């Protein structure tokens, strides 16, 4: 797939950050390399943020809180430019879609298809929000008036990973302007250029200097001078638990509200009465969708011991079938790994893996020449004391677990730290909704898996996180509540 | 002399229990404290004292009740009914519970009875009715799902209060979480558990199932940190210091576990050149000696206009002086002494560091009577911004009056402060009340009045004040988990 | 076995039933009365006053008095919640004696009136009593130069009627939601069936309600009902019962464009597909229709079965309305009553007449029972049509229609094709065809794998001409408040 | 100076207007054609295709089909929005286009036109479609044994009249809401004023609304509107307009227990205090009555002012009328327009009459203005009871009643003594004093210490016979919305 000339442009350049409306280099000058992690070539020189880079984004998303355009605009001239980015990514699709095939190594046609739609979308459902963040009226007493008010809580840091990476982007930063924040975000090193590439919209839409600075860096450097900067209001977060965990100590010195998203080890149970058919499918896309690097991924399959054979006979055939490759190149189903690091990690998992004893039926090694890839893989005679059970692989690797009842499988599935999210096969309506009411994860998916759309809220129970992204639910994340009461005698 | 009601006297005959699995028990080991009568320095009661050991049971009794039994099974309407027959129980004992306060606590007994007593009753009732309201959302994206959420209780919660307003702090925390379907495992302050361990015996008697609530009385560095660092514990929240607020947020990132704090605070109360000045200056005076000043959102940073400045530093210095000081179960008593000796000391501190530091004492400033932890209402002017008596919470009746020129000007001075927890603003005009309300950075805005709360209205910080809110329909969202399904109909 | 009468229900029953205006039992102005019956037996069970265009006049001008000023008006919303839970707390002391009032007044069950009435009754208000305190308006994100807010004020006062299938429980789908939003309240109960509420009054009293808050003006629809329908100090009306009534209702409304809900008749259908559990589906089908003597707008009247299991249903409905204990509401043996009044069980043997005429065949049931009192059989009707009188009208009484079908598009077709909307039931095992069918549905009410569900926190109402508006849960509310606009300047 | 007109506006007048039904632009069945007129010059504007019943129909089944298969009915919420911000979009694109059919069609300045009925045209449909992903039902939490969840399911085929004082803009009050809940829509302009809604058909179109979502049927009252007052396949009616067709409105849709919303006229209320702003209060009394020529339901057209300031308010009232420049939309220098038509300038000019014949006194105006075209002066009466007809009475013209008062007790009680209740404006600078006014005053709308200000997030309707029910917020999709109760078994 041949570049648009206006990526071609955007990569012929050093890349710059984004802070008060403008494009700039590091203070100090710093750069650092991303890759294309089919090629392991250099894809682009960025600049990189440090500490003093974040202070000067941090003063500038302050200024346009406190005064100018942002603080002054009505709610409809602010949602109006929400829905002006909007329209601007979707022009902007085939470029958009593009660079994160090549800097994240997803297929360039599912990264327009899933990851553009989705960002597009997301903004417009926020748009809608600006207008319809309402607070309440309280009937107390015939002497006061009582209302709230749902205030922005102000300037926020924002973190994001490299799994989708522009998708990303939106979770955070609609909800979050939607509400009149200001927002200091930094994406993941292996993944800057779409929201780069994006800023340019963001100041074509019309957003007033400093309501958006993007600042691109390490998490050691860029990461943690968010994570500490004493001028920023609340924090949000999505990534490591290491760091969660950190996120979470550094923003108790300043009593800052935190919002996680970490990861998970999400079960997909196919009951007996399960549409074995659709379920097979389900299970298939459930682990191996965007490479298995997604934080809800069905990697547990629990099957039920009726149709564990069956299953587990589909799910190799599946996987010794999917197309490997560049995701630029147009037959490509799955793409390689994000970096070196990512998959010397999943390999070392599946060496872990077979170390205890499970076996791989499919897959379990490296693919092609050249490339950070993995083949699909699929671990049977497995138990759930495993560490390929029990810990997140972020990798196309699943292991399949019989079972032979349903209060057993709720157990074993119950039976983890994570709780992002879970999969449940069956026709029948009673046990659907039990069963779905009986596990610990953020969303169930009755009879589907891996859906998701901004009107609905996502995020973990347990330790897969603090809190919920998308809905309704997000805005009340950068929100402080304001309780009046006005004496009238 | 107000006469111990007969069955404050029996209660307070025996070593006081704790209440785990609805059962009065002893600590495991045995080990008990003593809490004190702060107006005469005596041992008012000798309390079983909650160890490591005895939060887990409460935890595996908590965590059993979540689990399975009745209230696992009730319909909300059962729940709700639970809930209403506690407040009309407590509502019963109302004169005993206030005695328990006045004895305990230190505050006068016919304000436990009128204000403290009074809002727990209504804080229940009031949650109570949330039971069958807490809804979530049908959600329509496409015509090929069905989507819905549940708000489902997290589980086993574990609360720790303070000791100011011992039994309607134990509300603010139960009310929401067991409206949510939540169970409990909560720990009162060791300078006052006894009002909340009375209590006990009336969720008994309302019939809540065992298990359901526990109270686990004791110290910060042995319960409170067994409630923290308990791993089957599935959210936590906590009104008191800020050390341990930043404490309780340090460890629970260990297990990305959900964090609610009610804080300190600094809080102005703000009287403009057209207020109504007599008004005002009750407000004023009320805002910060309520509760001996041992309140979060006490309005002790009194700002007055220049018109006005020297007219209310005036009266401030007459009422201050007129206050009478007593026991809180003397009947002619309007203040109290303060909570321990630590609080006295801590507070006298500050008046010192407040002298040394240039600021005058215009009346008080001094202990007060013969025995007892009482400090006098204390006015300070000739006060600058930069001094550590106008920034850090004091957490007595102590005032500082400032004096400015302009709203600009006192708009900013005002949220100039780590602290945000609430405001009082005082004008005649319309627009300004609004417009200073808006820009102030405090959760809670009184315009033209100065400390009131209810149950429907939400309470909390700003900044380091806190995090989450109370009261109201917001915290309810503390004790839920978010559950989104989607349901293929394709 | 006869259930021995309560002394507060026999010393009630020993004196003429007065009406309940402004704080005071009372005659009529007039001092006309009328008689109710015991269904059962056909005897005179109680005189009572009969309210006149001027006992509702007066009613009203007390219910304006409490609405516009003194305790009512000032309290605060906890207060007023206080009332309503107190109120709750005495008609559950008081349950015997109210249940046996449903049982000698209305005809049913002594038992079935205490699990089911009573107790619906008491969580009706509980559940309103709730929301006192949570009747919130909006604040509005618009511009900083407004601070813009709304208020869900009462609307005033409000007349209500309601119907004698369910009488006490009826009361309080209309008062439990109208008194949580701080309005005052003109009801009128069923001349058949007054007595119940007119009991319920001593408690109101008893819990502390103000003067005139609530007013209980019995009497018949062409004088009493006309009357607060007709009454221009009324701010708004809501009526539970006949469609001629409810039309008239809407047509009378309109010279003061003043707001009505209405809840109306239906002829529901209760499917079962090829998929159902036939077990539970077979009793929900059975108890769909009878419960209440198939006195229940929401009966499930049309039974709509897969032709796959049509023999089965029809052969099971036939021995279990073969196997109803009919009698007397006061006797521990009975599981069916009469039908309320000889009115009643005359049209329902009338349109049974009719279902014979156009050429449907009685395969259970279908005449009078018993030797005294208005009682008819479970009635089973097979060999129907979609174009009989009997399919499409509402019959009210313990009558089924029994329907095959062939294909879920066709089910729901036919379901769908009446001129009502109230209520459906749907039986299937699978999760896609419980819900795809439930949507497709054109009723405010559908209960999957179920029927004949009501709880206080869940609305209910019709779509088509099975009414206007819902009731119970928070919907309720939005029908007895104004919303008001404020928009502040701040500069 | 002439505004000179835009290409495209000369280019719809230069043929017949067709009418818009199943995304087609046709002539009426029958071919009946109407002339509108441009009320400046009294000329022939453009010759309008009339509907008539059998057109109506039509409209009717197109989006009946509409609703129930394809496109409209298949597509996500997501997708819907995004039809409706284009449309707003498109609307925005042509914002000079419509503004002159505005100025040409119903008499207002061009300039407000554009600044006011196009943006705020605009800003509804921006604002509605962000409401279609987010018009959300309840799960509700009862039993372990149960799922409780409601459906908010649009209501199918709406009616929709509106009046024509904001010709498009009303049109978008009606509109946004309703397509915002999946509903499809016949709607009828007024005959005076068709054309911006008929040249918007184009932007529909053009936006990619499916055919029949939306079908535009110009016409008269008598036979357009009575068409689909009375049609039995339209599941939900809503009006703008006169009460007489109000009231016949209600009691037409009784035959079919149709749910009604009605904004109708209103004579609110806008009190000047004694502690007002006095300079921001006159202007806001002057504005408040003669802004869009008094044709505007909410107008202030009783001015209360406490007697201090009276005279003060007067004089100033009287000064401003005289110094207000009459003439065409379509010329630069105009501050106000004509009246629509003949007959309302004869209605208006009647009631001056009335006015003068009942004792008051005509401060400034009360007579016609220039040679030709519909206008009538800026009229200040003095010297008013309350028991006069122009005091009780609409009459939507630039006719301003002034009336003194001593206490607030008192204008609130005078203030509310009306059948009216769309609006009221309050003036005070004191923060107890407004909440209390506001809370007090039985209206609507409620502004402190401004007046007539809309917009698209903020309720808008009438208290007594000003109406039934809102538009406009999140309240409006309630009117187009039936509330589906489901119950899952799942014991
Ligand atoms: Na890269
Ligand atoms: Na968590
Ligand atoms: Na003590
Ligand atoms: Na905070
Ligand atoms: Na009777
Ligand atoms: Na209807
Ligand atoms: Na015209
Ligand atoms: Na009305």
């Amino acid at each position: 797939i041949e570049l648009k000339p206006k990526v071609e442009a955007f990569l012929n350049e050093e890349i710059k950050m984004f802070i008060n409306g403008e494009f700039v280099s590091a203070i100090g000058g710093k750069t650092f390399e991303t890759y294309n992690p089919a090629t392991e070539d250099v894809l682009a020189v960025v600049c990189e943020a440090q500490e003093e880079d974040i202070d000067a984004a941090v003063k500038a998303a302050r200024s346009a809180f406190e005064s100018g355009p942002w603080a002054e605009m009505t709610t409809a001239e602010r949602a109006h430019l929400i829905y002006k980015l909007a329209d601007l990514i979707e022009e902007h699709r085939e470029e958009l879609a593009q660079l994160e095939a090549l800097d994240n190594g997803k297929p360039y046609q599912v990264a327009l298809d899933d990851d553009i739609s989705a960002t597009v979308e997301n903004y417009r459902y926020y748009a809608g929000w600006t207008t319809k963040i309402i607070g309440q009226t309280i009937p107390i007493s015939k002497d006061y008036l009582n209302y709230t008010r749902h205030e922005p809580v102000g300037v926020v840091g924002q973190i994001i990973p490299w799994n989708f990476p522009l998708v990303m982007s939106s979770w955070k930063m609609g909800a979050a302007l939607a509400t009149g924040c200001t927002i200091v975000l930094k994406p993941a090193s292996q993944t800057p250029l779409s929201l780069l590439y994006a800023a340019k919209l963001f100041k074509e839409a019309g957003f007033p200097n400093g309501v958006v600075n993007f600042v691109p860096g390490f998490g050691p450097e860029a990461g943690a001078a968010i994570v500490n900067h004493h001028d920023i209001d609340k924090v949000a977060f999505t990534g490591s638990t290491v760091t969660g965990k950190y996120i979470m100590r550094q923003s108790a010195e300043m009593i800052k509200h935190v919002t996680l998203e970490l990861g998970g080890k999400s079960p997909n149970i196919i009951l007996e009465d399960a549409d074995l058919e659709e379920a097979i499918n389900g299970a298939f896309q459930g682990i191996m969708y965007n490479h298995g690097q997604n934080c809800s991924a069905g990697s547990r399959v629990f099957v039920h011991r009726k149709h564990y054979e069956t299953v587990v006979d589909a799910l190799v055939k599946m996987a010794n079938n999917v197309k490997l490759g560049a995701g630029m190149e147009k037959e490509t189903e799955m793409g390689p790994l994000v970096s070196k690091k990512q998959q010397e990690r999943v390999l070392n998992y599946i060496e872990q893996g077979k170390k205890e004893g499970a076996t791989v039926a499919a897959g379990g090694e490296r693919a092609l020449e050249k490339g950070y890839f993995v083949k699909p893989t699929v671990f049977t005679d497995v138990t759930d004391d495993m560490t390929i059970v029990k810990e997140e692989i972020f990798g196309p690797v699943v292991v399949v677990l019989p079972f032979d009842s349903t209060e057993e499988v709720i157990e074993r599935a119950n039976n983890s730290s994570y709780g992002l999210a879970a999969g449940v096969w069956t026709q029948n309506i009673k046990t659907g909704h039990q069963v779905a009411n009986k596990l610990k994860a953020g969303t169930v998916w009755i009879n589907d898996y891996n859906l998701e759309n901004a009107a609905a809220p996502f995020g973990g129970y347990k330790q897969s996180g603090i809190g919920r992204e998308l809905g309704s639910y997000a805005l009340d994340n950068y929100t402080e509540v304001k309780s009046v009461w006005v004496n009238i005698k």
